[PDB]
């Protein structure tokens, strides 16, 4: 037998950083969960009990805190690139670093219509994420994403004209509820190294904001023919607005809300045009994926 | 042996209701999870396998949907009171109904600075809850609550002057992070029945809004001497603003963020006045409770 | 306003303890999650920012580890009583301690039909729990429980003869699946203090084992007329086997498995006597409770 | 823009099946959660709102139940292969099916030392899983796995001799706790189609049992030099015992248990050789992966 692939590191490293403005007294907080996995010439730790090649996972944890102390943690694309680059430059035998960051929301509170200097609220479990792969000699690959954005529209969704055969019981519909949890990922063109990532720093927050805005507006305004059709419209718009993106991937559950026939009870009408009360279904759920790139 | 207490019913009943405005085309959605447990002269179902006294839990589920079809589902205090009253009036041998409702957030989307007619976002896992106990001959007891409101302030929290003995290692501090998940419950004076609950309908949403506003403002503005002291200030304000409330209960975790000493690494300064990077602790957590009533 | 009730302490304190046998080399591990909440003359911490009355929650955490170091941690009824007694005896102004312990399973591995000296497996998320309330002048109240015991029987469960009215759609049945997660709690007679708890130490593990055995055997063997009827049989047996128990409480979800009618597809028969494939329902679920005491 | 990749289907489909033995009266239950995602000539559903190419996800759900009715559901490798093959054969334009199955434990109860005919217990959240990719013209690729196997050993784990630099604070150790949740995956050689999968049916359960046995025995008996070294020993043994496996992948968290220094309290000794009470850490955790193949 032989080691075909190996990676190891530290997962679930929670990090908080505060920035304090001297002049204004305003404080800004950032909270993330970080995972770093390393690859390189480490096979002998597995095959020969040779620990000399192991940068301890505990040391990886220390490095994450030290790096956060000495560098900006925002945008996360930059922080992840700094962190990954550190490992491949510091350790001769480490040749790839894989950095995953999940950013948690701490949104500044409005108290009496004024933004508060040091108080924050977690407005939703929506996350902003990055995956950064730093590979020696091959540059920096960054995938940025938003996840956990949960939306619902109560009308202007349709689903008809699908394949009907002996396995089909679903009725066609011209008016249904559509609800999903949005997972959207945009993959940047490969960057040659840290200097190039630094050169594009303003694009990272702007593109995240664009992706979120396009997702919300398209969902709200499309008279949706299917999840498939609406998601494609979202992806093509993001690609049009940011030339440094190579692909956009969406993964959308279809979280079903079923009509409840109440006609057995005193002829109560609660279906079709008379549907008011529905039963949200926890499972199963449709799952629709697509990756859209350039022609 | 004897049955000392018994209750049974249906839990985790998910309900969605849509309201459609004829004139304006605006739609409004409500989504809840409902539990109904009944008590009464039902001991023989346990002791004698006498099912004749059992209103099937499946029928309780049907009743919840039918009641939501025929009545407003908001405010939840009203819906819960209607639902509980139904059971004690319909069934001679049922003498108490216990209704728990959790309301999930579906907040109308703003698209281009305009509220959208039929699109919604789940902005946070904060819930609004009610517990309604309808007891034959004894009226309607309602406890209203908010839960899952997660906040953090990065300064203006202190904790010093506590008891120090041979079990104590905690350093006194004049500047720390304070973060919590707010659970706040206000208990209404007993209502004589449904007519009285109806008479106070406008107070329910207003008091919820007040409780939320007082909680956020007090948290943000108090130079906190302890969780204990800040929570008491919140409770006394709510009691002052709504005379129909008898008690307010808060239950607050203290979600700790620890300083990280980095001085072992090149004398890096990251404690006290120099603290920038902290380690959020998943566990353990302080837990502080108090119930405040009138003198 | 006035403080009507207050308690505070430390939750989610994870503790592991190992015992090493000198002679045999056998090791035994215990892992628990502990919560301790205190009550007493502490109102001024809430009302006057007087921290002098506060035993810091951090110190409570330290105390839990120190107490586990100096005392047996099994049975948990004993450990909880030692821990609660410590607080009311050490601190003049603390008058009640509330201790909740959850015990996690670490079951010794069998390797080649021989018990291994120091290797363990988590065989299920079933827990053994205790709630110990130590109240100055009023002794020690202990509630012991098992939870998270998930079982299913595929036949020998019935449900017919229930109330039928205009809200009822459920068909009577003489053969259904019954599945539940067992939560069972037995409440001990009040103990005068630690000496009395020590005197009954052997009864704690024995009664837990009895409660578990009676629950499993009764579930497996009863031709169940309802959840209500089967649960009562369990409770009456436990009360008969241990005279120091005052009440037994069961709380059982009814986790539904629905028949799937496939007759629309080529006349496929999958209902009643021909039912083979079922759809487990995540929600809603029946919830049936009862507390059984002595005549 | 262009569709680069697309797949869609139904996730979280819960399925239960019962087998009833005519002669003996013994019943056996199987419960699974199934996901099926399809690929093929479906781009126009995304780009042109052409639903004619969509096999509705609801129909996929129906197909899963029908297939479970008409076929064995065990071993899951076989069921997944039958299910995936159905889609590529039935629908001209569907060219790949991806089937993921999670099998839940229902272990027959022993009552009075005798196996019960129809009563079952969920003994742990350990799962047996399969991923089956059926690709038209390219055969059937099967990855089998176990997950959620949680183990701990209280001694006979070491970790010393690792890289030490200015980022390192970890002390070397010759005696520590090792605890992990095992995720192990074995990838079968490609099968030409369903006939070949059928020909190897007995190997599937046998190899699962072998993988589990090798994992438990190696964990218990290895005087572990690191997670890396112990996991490699497991993988090489599985590859040696089953020639039809091409690779074995392990993914292991290192779930840390920290010593607690109590020496500040009355010189209490709780470190090194005197360590009895430890603090389980919820996060962060080491994460160690490796894929082992043939030379
Ligand atoms: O077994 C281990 N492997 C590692 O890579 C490591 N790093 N810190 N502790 C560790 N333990
Ligand atoms: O065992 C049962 N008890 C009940 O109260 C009930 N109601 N519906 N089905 C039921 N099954
Ligand atoms: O606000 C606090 N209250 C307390 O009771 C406490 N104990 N430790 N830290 C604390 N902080
Ligand atoms: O939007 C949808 N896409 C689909 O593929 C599908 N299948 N059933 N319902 C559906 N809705
Ligand atoms: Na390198
Ligand atoms: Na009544
Ligand atoms: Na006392
Ligand atoms: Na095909």
């Amino acid at each position: 037998s032989a080691v075909k692939a190996a990676r190891y590191g530290k997962d679930n490293v929670r990090v908080y950083k505060v920035h304090k403005d001297e002049k204004t007294g305003v404080q800004t907080v950032y909270e993330m969960t970080v995972c770093v996995l390393l690859e390189g010439e480490i096979e002998t730790s597995y095959t020969k009990a040779d620990n000399s090649v192991i940068v301890a996972t505990d040391s990886i944890k220390n490095t994450i805190y030290i790096t956060a102390k000495q560098n900006p943690v925002t945008p996360p694309e930059l922080f992840g690139s700094i962190l990954g680059t550190h490992f491949i430059e510091k350790y001769n035998h480490i040749h790839a670093a894989h950095v995953n960051i999940v950013c948690h929301r701490w949104t500044r509170m409005d108290i009496d219509g004024k933004p508060h200097p040091h108080s924050f609220i977690r407005d939703s479990e929506e996350k902003r994420n990055v995956q950064v792969d730093v590979v020696e000699g091959k540059g920096i690959d960054i995938k940025s994403s938003l996840s956990g954005l949960t939306v619902l529209k109560s009308t202007n969704s349709q689903f008809w004209g699908f394949l009907r055969d002996e396995y089909t019981t679903l009725k066609e519909t011209w008016d249904r509820i559509l609800s999903t949890d949005v997972d959207a990922t945009w993959q940047w063109k490969n960057f040659s190294g840290l200097q190039e990532v630094r050169s594009h720093v303003p694009k990272f927050d702007a593109t995240w904001a664009t992706a979120r805005e396009v997702t919300l507006k398209t969902f709200a305004e499309d008279n949706s023919a299917s999840v498939q059709a609406t998601m494609y419209k979202m992806a093509e718009q993001i690609l049009a607005r940011q030339q440094l993106i190579e692909t956009v991937e969406y993964s959308l559950p279809n979280k079903h809300y079923f009509e409840i026939d109440l006609s057995w009870h005193k002829g109560l009408q609660n279906t079709g045009k008379n549907a008011e009360v529905f039963a949200p279904q926890s499972d199963p759920n449709g799952l629709i994926k697509c990756t859209v790139g350039r022609s």
